[PDB]
């Protein structure tokens, strides 16, 4: 049964990394500044006269020194046992794997966080 343990455990790790994104949010106070990472973090305010919306807001998301590594760290163990599964069981077909949709919400939510280590300023 030590397969059931594995997708228990990744499930658990689906839940927690939700959460932390609650915790993260919860956190988040965008009227104190938002900006990109350090230097130049910027106010803003909301006109509903003017069509134009400012997307910096929505692009970017404070997150803690603390927060941005465990996600990274979470992100990866579930990339990663993930595709132990997917390696681990082909049952006679290399492609269709994608195409089912789980392949495209894990690895879009996933490898992002990969990225990020590769540009500070990304975080």
């Amino acid at each position: 049964r030590s397969s059931l343990r594995i997708r228990l455990f990744n499930f658990s790790l689906k839940l927690l990394t939700c959460l932390l994104y609650i915790v993260r949010v919860l956190l988040d106070d965008p009227a104190l500044g938002i900006g990109c990472w350090g230097c130049p973090k910027q106010n803003y305010s909301f006109n509903d006269s003017s069509s134009e919306i400012n997307w910096a807001p929505i692009l970017w998301v404070e997150r803690k020194m603390t927060l941005w590594a465990i996600q990274v760290i979470v992100a990866i163990i579930s990339f990663l046992e993930t595709m132990l599964l997917i390696y681990l069981s082909y049952k006679g077909n290399i492609w269709e794997q994608i195409f089912r949709v789980s392949f495209v919400l894990e690895m879009i939510n996933t490898l992002p966080f990969i990225i990020t280590i590769f540009w500070p300023p990304l975080r």
